[PDB]
């Protein structure tokens, strides 16, 4: 019920003052709040990438967090901002364009409102920056003691726009999944294949990558990077419980380029 | 009370330098909240830093110390100044024009040169007045040091100011220039204000003058979503000035333009 | 007490990973102030991380927990350690040399291996000891957990140390090397200390660069020469440096860490 920590994500970058003006607005409304960036380097307009970056935020952040996020190419239109309380007791504020989808998969919506009250907005609201004047402003009002019900009208959880998320499946003689995202600092590849599907099969595994070119590798299944020699490839379960590909102390995607959506098949 | 420090520089955030400044500030003012504006000002680029600070006074609350340095004159006779503005904020930075546009937004009421050793981090290193004078003095002010204790009062006329172009009426339209690029998205921002373009009462001709002329016929829109994806628009930005963009694409990647380029807007 | 956490890693700040670590830390130590040092250490580059931490003890106050990981050994027998230094700061990181130069600045007084499950984020994921051991333990120390509760005491000599080259006197000058590039500006930082160049000044010096001879003025600061002109100076860390006034020295004279620099009188 206290929410003194604001965790802030956007696609505006941190190379100029724009992300910081939003923090200025938030500190003016909630001067005692702690404000921490998640990241401002979501690719421009990339709601799905934003959604992926928020997926694990509910689990890592404590109950007293307001998750404040915008990737908002619909700014100044009928696409409203929503404010949600999740099952962990956190509050989330963002555009109703699918941005909060994967965060809500981790901790479901309990109470959901559209943000329509002028008193939780930064006035006058500029049409090209709902991110500052509605999303950041409303997050700060919630951190400063405003009740969730005062932001605007209640909506049903099914009125929250959801992005589709592919599930891995069993096929003839293995598991077909896909690349969800690249761990870009390192070049590791993250799939949607969970622990339980590869249990049957665990060793040394055939991995088929369908990208610009189709590549078959025979890879050891390891707990961590150091279990093969430097520069050598491995399969492992990542910090999110999903199958991943890497090179020990090198960059897997620089050797075998792959993009999100590319098929990965794992077979004995 | 000024317990919020908003911090700008050109040292980047890719190494420890900007953080050592925060270490010095926390040692002086251990209760202060410190928030970055940005550290990605182009190296030595006082004017770009000044532009990035222009809207900081408006967005940040009255209890802010704006701490900023882009200081190629470090270790020379170019002094640091501390200013109280009409909003009641404090500003600290080199007297080299860096605070010019912030002071245009909220004028100086009181100005001092920072000369007292007791508000500096001793011994002061000649190549980093940003840490040992600007950051240190901002933190002393945040810890409750009176502005008068930093050094002698100076006339606000002795604050170095940067020139800026004004838009004006010409034969059949308004001639301004490109002030900056919204680089995360590729949007173009001009100095042409709302009040001059009273003549949306009715598509407009925009003439961009560089090494070549780019003449476009553009719709005047409230926001990005009012044209199809990839299509160009003219709009009033978050600062109340004419801007150019592509809906969910990058305007300057299609039509390169740089700051200083002339822009005329006229009836078609 | 240690209510300020200063946080470094190699995971970048372009995605949520560094922020999930801060979430874990705020959950353990909700009153803590958390400030990044940087997350842009080059991947797996323990030496670059160690150099970026060198000046942190001196600039940060005694109530700081220095939380740092560059941990390609995650999920192996390479343990995390927690140290109290002579300034009274706490430091947490992998025992892989990362803390070496921070400890040169302010030596270890008490050192423990981090083995207690009660200072870790459970369950500990093998590929992210940085989050589940290093960040979690830093936050428990910031919340007032005694250092002795993290795990068993070790001798200071069991802390892995990275070698660091010393400049020396040779026939008619000083032989040092490039330690790092001040990359925002292109300035070159050497391992030559203030005291070795004091001996040598009459204020013009000759520099021989690895893989060029320059005759350079020794200046207090950049603005003592015209814009675009080269200078020698003592940097903010008390070491000899090379720069161009309002330009990029390494873009004109490329030099990499480990390249020899010899300084001799005119
Ligand atoms: N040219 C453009 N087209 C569409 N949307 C744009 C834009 N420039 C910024 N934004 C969008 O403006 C939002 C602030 Cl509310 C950001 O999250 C960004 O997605
Ligand atoms: N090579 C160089 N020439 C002139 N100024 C320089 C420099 N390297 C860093 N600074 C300047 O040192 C300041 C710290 Cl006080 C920064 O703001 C930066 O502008
Ligand atoms: N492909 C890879 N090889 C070796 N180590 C890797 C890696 N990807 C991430 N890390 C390492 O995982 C640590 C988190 Cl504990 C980071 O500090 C990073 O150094």
């Amino acid at each position: 019920m206290q929410h003194n920590l604001i965790a802030f994500l956007s696609d505006v970058g941190s190379a100029d003052e724009a992300h910081a003006l939003c923090k200025g607005v938030m500190y003016g409304v909630a001067p005692a709040a702690t404000i921490v960036d998640i990241t401002h380097d979501v690719a421009p307009f990339d709601v799905r990438e934003g959604a992926l970056f928020l997926a694990d935020v509910p689990h890592s952040f404590p109950a007293h967090t307001v998750i404040c996020a915008y990737v908002y190419p619909e700014t100044g239109t009928a696409t409203h901002t929503i404010a949600v309380r999740n099952e962990k007791g956190q509050l989330l504020v963002g555009p109703n364009n699918g941005l909060l989808s994967f965060a809500l998969d981790a901790s479901p919506a309990v109470e959901c409102h559209e943000v329509l009250s002028p008193d939780v907005m930064n006035q006058p609201v500029t049409p090209t920056w709902y991110g500052k004047d509605i999303v950041a402003a409303c997050a700060a009002h919630l951190a400063a003691g405003t009740d969730l019900a005062a932001v605007g009208p209640r909506i049903d959880p099914k009125q929250i726009v959801r992005l589709p998320y592919a599930s891995a499946s069993e096929v003839e003689g293995g598991i077909r999944g896909e690349v969800v995202r690249i761990d870009r600092a390192f070049g590791n590849v993250w799939t949607n294949i969970p622990t339980h599907l590869i249990g049957s099969m665990l060793e040394r595994l055939e991995v088929k990558i369908e990208a610009l070119s189709d590549t078959v590798l025979e890879l050891p299944f390891c707990k961590t990077f150091g279990e093969v020699d430097e520069g050598q490839p491995l399969l492992y379960l990542n910090s999110r419980g999903r199958l991943a590909l890497g090179l020990n102390q090198s960059n897997f995607i620089e050797k075998w380029p792959v993009v999100p959506g590319d098929s990965i098949t794992v077979s004995p």
